[PDB]
């Protein structure tokens, strides 16, 4: 369990969506992150891939205001201390706003991959995943914008996924966090994307998995890695 707290971009920071605050407050402040309902702190598991739920976490609504990033920046999304328990990937995608982020119809929204972290080690199982990756840093991930895509408005849907209960047919427990991306820059690329709700299905090779046993190769979910 846990959230983005925070989002550091050229120098400053841009405050998250705190989801155990703002969701008690009902005049909440504009945040470049997407209200959510998760106020357990929780999970789309397999039952909710495809429902509005999995694009931005639960009753996911649009962030008012939008980062400015600079040609191939960093984005910096520092989380809650990530439980060692939680192990599996962290992943990374961007849909295109075609207009203001803050007023796009979600369920619309074509997500590309632009990078994707999974099993790292596993010489004591369940190993090292891109989550141990994220505590070891601090519980901060660090995302660079490509300067090949068309700049113009974007949503980061940053996520981990823990694999602790995914043995079981929905146990695995999805953390899609998104926040509102102005990307600049010279690029041309509009990659082929991918709807929320066709990322995941509950018995994908990397979501249905005992992660306990030794692993020769884990599949990291969702559609291709853009370059
Ligand atoms: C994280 O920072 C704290 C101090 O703020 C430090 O004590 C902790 O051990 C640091 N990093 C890791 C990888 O544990
Ligand atoms: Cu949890």
């Amino acid at each position: 369990h846990g959230f983005v707290q925070n989002i550091v971009i050229d120098g400053k920071n841009y405050g998250g969506y705190l989801v155990n605050q703002y969701p008690y407050m009902s005049n909440p402040p504009e945040v470049i992150a997407w209200s959510t309902t998760a106020t357990d702190l929780g999970f789309v598991d397999g039952t909710g891939y495809q429902t509005p739920d999995i694009i931005c976490h639960r009753g996911a609504k649009p962030g008012a205001l939008t980062a400015p990033v600079s040609p191939g920046g960093t984005v910096e999304l520092q989380w809650t201390p990530w439980p060692d328990s939680h192990h599996g990937p962290v992943i990374n995608y961007l849909a295109p706003c075609n207009g203001d982020c803050s007023t796009v119809d979600k369920t619309q929204l074509e997500f590309f991959k632009i990078a994707e972290s999974g099993l790292i080690n596993d010489d004591n199982p369940p190993g090292i995943w891109a989550s141990d990756n994220l505590i070891a840093a601090n519980n901060s991930w660090t995302v660079t914008i490509p300067t090949t895509i068309a700049p113009g408005n974007y949503v980061l849907r940053h996520e981990i996924i823990a694999l602790h209960s995914a043995q079981n047919q929905d146990g695995a427990q999805n953390y899609p966090q998104c926040i509102n991306l102005q990307v600049t820059g010279g690029g041309s690329d509009n990659p082929a994307g991918t709807l929320g709700t066709a990322l995941y299905h509950d018995t994908d090779p990397g979501i249905l998995i005992n992660i306990y046993q030794k692993l020769s190769s884990y599949i990291i979910p969702g559609p291709p890695l853009y370059t």
